[PDB]
């Protein structure tokens, strides 16, 4: 649980840094924003593929067996996660700003949850790549969040403040992750699949298409590297 708390803290720190760069930038081009959001989306997609689905398939493979029951566990967890983020996306001037904040929070939930779930078995080979990747994507997402809050009408100070506070969803999401992943033996792969599907829904809601494609591939590739090296 401690390593997951440190991971969520790294998420909030990265989001805070990216948010603080907006104090100096104030505004950015559409190509830069699309490239950053595509980069983060690719990092999150490949993070769902290689850092959540597959390690959960291995864990359920050692808990249940090599048969299709493990893939059934992970897959059902994934469907439950997609259904969860779908329900959250359905059931939910200054009001528009609040809606933007809510969208940011629901975006940042499955990533903290991904950290906490990934640090359930204590394996650094599972948690470290996903956590580091979530910080690396969290910097441009903090920047884009602050700049987007400034473009809608908030001063750059208020926007950076709301962005830094939006980074607090990663630690809370991590506590939820270790909460749902440490109940029983099957809770770990089910939670891996759940976080994977939740993040796939979020990035599906987050995906000048050429530039965004350059970022998407650029950090899908980055991400495969992080999973291979760590």
């Amino acid at each position: 649980v401690g390593y997951a708390v440190l991971g969520g803290a790294a998420g909030f720190a990265a989001t805070a840094l990216g948010a603080l760069m907006a104090l100096g930038l104030r505004a950015i081009s559409a190509r830069t924003q699309d490239a950053m959001l595509g980069f983060a989306a690719g990092m999150m997609l490949a993070a769902s593929a290689f850092s959540l689905i597959l390690p959960g398939l291995d864990a359920a493979g050692t808990i249940v067996g090599p048969g299709p029951a493990a893939a059934a566990v992970v897959a059902l967890g994934l469907g439950l996660g997609v259904l969860l983020m779908l329900g959250l996306d359905y059931f939910t001037r200054v009001n528009r700003v609040w809606l933007f904040v809510l969208t940011i929070i629901l975006h940042a939930l499955p990533e903290g949850m991904a950290i906490g779930v990934s640090f359930a078995t204590g394996d650094l080979r599972i948690g470290l790549p996903l956590t580091s990747a979530i910080a690396i994507q969290a910097v441009p997402e903090g920047l884009a969040v602050a700049l987007a809050l400034r473009a809608v009408g908030l001063p750059i100070g208020r926007a950076v403040l709301v962005a830094v506070a939006s980074g607090l969803m990663a630690p809370l999401g991590a506590l939820v992750g270790v909460g749902i992943s440490s109940g029983f033996a099957l809770a770990y792969p089910i939670s891996m699949g759940l976080a994977a599907g939740a993040m796939i829904f979020v990035v599906s809601h987050e995906v000048h298409e050429t530039t965004a494609t350059v970022g998407l591939m650029a950090g899908f590739a980055l991400m495969m590297f992080l999973d291979t090296a760590l």
